[PDB]
């Protein structure tokens, strides 16, 4: 299975750490590189939100879940997940399910208040799941296979309801919390919670002498 | 082609173990409707599908974690415990969002129910851990439905297991888990468990399916 990066893993994954530097207990601890974080994070927030026909088709479909919930029509919902599970196992998922459920759904009010807030695509599909669990649960384990077919959309879906999200989604997450925060959209990215977020967690973390070396100024 | 590429078909299987053969029945005496297909070296088959009955059932403690933890599901739903069954299944859920699996939750289940006379029946009737928890799936549908939905985790960390689990109710198996399949149907026909292999019937139905498929002269060639 295909573990999610811890703050140090994400980190060195993608070269942000260096050298900090004495503030004492902080021996053998690194800095972050705030540009490259920011470019980074702002890669992770994915594509503007510009009609749903443009989303993925995992993002299309999960969207027509959540829209058919929030709109009280758990039926619909439930046929989606399940042919998405069926026809998983089966050995590829037919997302065209959806298209119909989509239709009669994307301009309901409660749909077009979320859209009207939210400029990506990573953003809108998480307030389209935060306003589907008014009407239930609807947990991750209801779309499984999402892992596999999109590490990225599974991470942001798993941290709704989340207070801190996996560092590989930090930046949509920052980005999100951001547009609740602000009332409005943001084309403009608003990442830098995920920067702090990472410093912090990052400066927890104690390096060998060998990591401490090889960090560069 | 990754932990969730799709099931070979007959074809494809056959290829990957390299069980195509020339048809010496059709070369020597070609039937009109019968052109351009293959055989199967059945020696290399029975091989084959013996190598995916996997280990005898010695007791759960033996089994994969896996097929511990779902054993245990199963017996839970035989035994009306729908609760406990469910607790194991969620608890598998929440730990594959992120990590590793807790395969451990189902130890107090395992403990409470692998002695029950339901559970005893399976045992003494299937011979492979793949036959009995075949048949645990079996019994445990018919206290609900017990789909395979809810164990897609199991996919990336036991193939065989998976499709072996998504054939109970199916009359045709994958290719891939034929041979249990097989034997699994064997034991039920006999009325006991059997170690020795019973799988001539996905030998059968190999044969069968490739026959179905025409190949191009270059394929015909290249036959052995």
């Amino acid at each position: 299975w295909a573990m999610a990066l811890t703050p140090m893993e994400f980190a060195r994954k993608y070269n942000l750490l260096r050298k900090d530097d004495p503030v004492p207990g902080e021996e053998m601890t690194a800095g972050i590189e705030e540009g490259d974080a920011k470019r980074v994070f702002t890669m992770q927030l994915g594509p503007y939100w510009d009609g749903f026909e443009r989303c993925s088709p995992q993002a299309y479909a999960l969207s027509a879940v959540f829209m058919a919930r929030m709109n009280r029509d758990r039926d619909a919902a439930n046929n989606i997940l399940k042919v998405l599970d069926k026809t998983f196992v089966d050995g590829k998922p037919d997302f065209s399910v959806a298209r119909p459920v989509m239709k009669k759904y994307q301009n309901s009010e409660l749909v077009q208040e979320v859209v009207a807030k939210h400029a990506y695509v990573l953003t809108v599909i998480a307030s389209l799941l935060e306003a589907a669990r008014e009407d239930g649960v609807v947990p991750s384990s209801e779309f499984l296979w999402l892992k596999p077919v999109d590490r990225r959309l599974w991470y942001m879906l798993n941290c709704v309801g989340r207070q801190t999200p996996y560092s590989e989604v930090a930046g949509p997450f920052a980005h999100w919390k951001a547009e609740k925060e602000m009332g409005r959209r943001s084309l403009v990215p608003m990442i830098d919670e995920a920067i702090r977020a990472l410093e912090i967690a990052v400066k927890e973390v104690r390096l060998t002498p060998r990591q401490m070396e090889e960090l560069e100024p």
